[PDB]
């Protein structure tokens, strides 16, 4: 915490919040359950309030046991039933519906109580809660978020990797001494290489998305010369070098490795698909690892989002040997294409080489097309009969025969006998251990440069849109997990 | 604590506070230091803005020095100095003007520098107060001062004493338990007496004044049967109880004890006299003596309020023998005529008789007259050479030759050879030892009884208009000093 920059957080007086109680988006979901400080000072509100003590204490301890170990589980059930459902029990939840009580009590568990509780809560107790102090205190942390928190916040210390556009760059927020991953995109480079709408489409969704298994965008500046993606930071290496240049005589991954892998991949494609949202370019790469070994898709230049009511989408992008048959027929295609991909991945992962080409096998674009279009893929003695069928699953050359995202969700796919050793519920909370944990002394990373144009109103303004500032949630987060949150928000000190 | 009634007190949400926010005097003086909890909202703000930490700390420690010991003022005055106003000082209070700051660090010491730190506060600081969470908590908590706490709050346990129009109760505020005194005034005897000025009277001045030497007002409601008074509890008994009653063969009260009530009794009439208000009723009967010995003045239903910028005024009242001069003469008078009475009664507390009647001496009304008009007083060798001056000098026929009320204050008056063993900074404060204190166990009071009308709008209007319900000053004292306060205003419990 350098204490210049931690200085400059501080809760400003009520007048200054006036704008922004009227342009924010303050519905109940929003702000009390999504947005972490919004969600803190609500349930602050709650516990101050007697009327309301069952009901928080009731949701509370649903999130408990939806993130308790399983030896827990029961004891938690029986528990809450006892608190909360039982006829008269000192804090049995009056509000809640006979079907709901009952449904209960018999036997996902209490996600429909949950439901009813939030849907509950949602209703007089926001209401009451807008007519707060706890709620301006809400606008007083919006105001915080919303200042110029640009370049001089933020101490470059180390290089993390090379993009097409710039350095990524270990760096630390210097108020609250978080640390993050800054990429720096240059300004003349993408300029000239009209790179404009890949910045602007990645910045986009990594700002509005929001999962364990995808980076998170935190911060969107601009310098002098560079735009900036503070985002999480990844400090275990990529799948690709863990693949090929960590055991370089014995390439590739055990099955348990590779398939915890896969199990969180496919739970990031899920949460893009869940937001129309299509990757195209899911590959080793792509996939960072963070000091505690589980991983993240990264690099969402070339995705695509489909617009409401937009079922599919055309267009020839991604990387050689990792782009469906429809993508390359010239096709509609939708979130198929990412399933594809993943088969690619994890075929990879365990025959430390791709399905279509030898190693050193270098052909014609016309002829790895044909290849992915025409060719059956042969799987060697390494892939386990179930690794086998779900890259079979996954390859099919037929979108409309492929496994992937159906009825809203992955749960087909989670069901297939490749993942019968993972525990979808703990694996989704990032509950799990993973099986490699790279260490924090090894860089997990490989050791040629490349080789002037003034700038108009027109790219000093596509600069400015794009330095959007902050993003809520990541700094909210930043706020709480670093302790400034409990620092500003003493009411008797 | 009662909890039905404790759990009455809950602060309301922001909306229900609008008409108050318009309606309140929301002056600094009056919000933030005269009333307790305001005080505290203040304080409260000026510790979490590290801004304001040198002047409110500079505040506490001016406040601290004032009611200190006299062996820990010299060390209290040094280290005051050194942290706020020695030129490199941490806590240099760099708000201050030259001149104060050097008349503060040579030689009421200090009370120039509070003046100063006040003035400053009242400005800058105070208008960020106004913009806070704290202003708008303070009105939460005068909403709540201002909500229905009549006759069903308080538990009446015991007859405290036998007035004019009822009996005096020893009562108990049940949602916080605080002790007091409840005056009872019995309507229809009210009524019929033509009592409904002099209980107005006595009600407004304790609601308005505020001293440690005159009886507080609480609270004033009505019920079916009576008007109520919610006041300081005095459980000591009365001046006139503890001259002749407690040992009656030796009658009267040592120099030092009626030194020290003298010197209280002119804080009282000090205090009122400031007000503009002729108490017209000073007597040893309506002096009280609290369990801690310290009395205060009682009794204000022939009090006389000047009008602004009346100097004087007229009108028979008061207790014959304790009556002036001028008074009895029926010209025009002024706060001389409680100076008087003064004199009559420290005469009264050491002599054990009255100045103008030996014991069993019951004169014609004219005899008596002619005797306070005429006669001089003659002092036994009881009193000491001082006590004798005191009395002559308030004694005086002429009131403009008469000790008492000069330039606004007392000053002149607390000067006199009598009150030199009296350290008039810490008898102000309520520091001082009493030289008697009550036993808890005995009850200080003597142990016939006196032998029907309908109401209209015009009694019923003026009921109403007397339970004006709850003070603000002392209610604020009760929720602080009963816990309420710390409980009620928890932000993160
Ligand atoms: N969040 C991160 N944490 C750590 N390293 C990162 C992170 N994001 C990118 N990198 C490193 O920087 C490289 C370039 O980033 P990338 O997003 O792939 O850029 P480009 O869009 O130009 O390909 C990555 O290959 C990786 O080595
Ligand atoms: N605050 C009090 N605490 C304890 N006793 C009190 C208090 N006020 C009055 N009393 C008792 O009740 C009696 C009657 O009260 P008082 O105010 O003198 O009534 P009145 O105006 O009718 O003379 C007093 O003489 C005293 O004994
Ligand atoms: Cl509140
Ligand atoms: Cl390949
Ligand atoms: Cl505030
Ligand atoms: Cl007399
Ligand atoms: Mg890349
Ligand atoms: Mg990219
Ligand atoms: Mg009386
Ligand atoms: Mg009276």
């Amino acid at each position: 915490r350098d204490r210049k920059y931690l200085a400059r957080l501080k809760l400003p007086p009520l007048s200054k919040c006036e704008a922004l109680r009227e342009s924010l988006d303050l519905g109940f979901e929003g702000m009390c359950l999504e947005q972490p400080i919004g969600k803190r000072l609500f349930q602050q509100f709650l516990r101050t309030h007697e009327q309301h003590g069952p009901a928080l204490q009731l949701w509370k301890d649903i999130e408990d046991y939806d993130t308790a170990d399983d030896a827990l589980r029961p004891q938690k059930a029986q528990a809450l039933r006892a608190a909360y459902l039982e006829p008269q029990a000192q804090l049995f939840c009056s509000f809640l519906d006979a079907e709901t009580v009952a449904r209960a009590r018999a036997g996902g568990l209490f996600q429909p109580l949950l439901r009813a509780v939030l849907a509950h809560l949602g209703q007089a107790p926001f209401q009451e809660f807008l007519d707060s102090l706890y709620f301006l205190r809400f606008l007083q942390w919006k105001w915080l978020e919303a200042q110029p928190m640009g370049e001089d916040w933020f101490l470059d210390f180390r290089v993390l990797g090379r993009g097409g556009f710039g350095e990524v760059f270990a760096c630390q927020m210097k108020a609250t001494g978080k640390l993050y991953a800054c990429k720096k995109l240059n300004k003349k480079r993408l300029k000239k290489r009209k790179g404009y709408q890949g910045a602007m489409v990645e910045k986009k969704i990594l700002a509005k998305v929001h999962s364990r298994f995808i980076v998170s965008l935190a911060y969107a500046f601009e310098t002098k010369t560079d735009l900036c993606l503070v985002m999480t930071i990844m400090n275990g290496g990529d799948i690709r070098y863990h693949i090929y240049n960590v055991d370089e005589d014995n390439p590739g991954f055990q099955e348990p490795r590779a398939i915890f892998y896969t199990a969180q991949i496919v739970s990031g494609l899920e949460h893009l698909h869940q937001r129309n949202i299509i990757y195209r370019d899911l590959k080793p790469e792509n996939v960072l690892l963070d000091d505690d070994g589980n991983v993240r898709i990264s690099d969402l230049g070339l995705a695509v989002e489909l617009k409401a009511g937009q079922t599919k989408t055309k267009g020839y992008a991604g990387t050689p040997g990792f782009m469906a048959p429809e993508l390359l027929l010239g096709e509609e295609y939708d979130f198929s294409v990412d399933y594809f991909a993943l088969g690619v991945t994890l075929y990879e992962m365990i025959a430390a080489r791709g399905p279509f080409r030898a190693r050193g096998e270098k052909v014609e674009n016309k002829e790895l097309k044909q290849r992915v279009l025409e060719q059956a893929v042969t799987y060697p003695d390494k892939f386990s009969p179930a690794s086998k069928d779900f890259c079979e699953a996954l390859l099919q050359k037929d979108p409309e025969k492929r496994l992937g995202f159906r009825d809203g969700s992955c749960d087909g796919l989670r069901t297939h006998p490749l993942f019968r050793d993972i525990s979808w519920r703990q694996l989704e909370a990032g509950m799990l251990t993973p099986p490699f944990v790279p260490d924090s002394r090894t860089v997990y990373a490989k050791n040629g440069a490349f080789s002037g144009v003034a700038f108009e109103k027109a790219d000093t303004e596509f600069f400015q849109e794009f330095a959007s500032g902050t993003c809520p949630i990541p700094w909210q987060e930043e706020m709480i997990e670093t302790g400034v949150f409990g620092d500003l928000n003493v009411w008797r000190p």
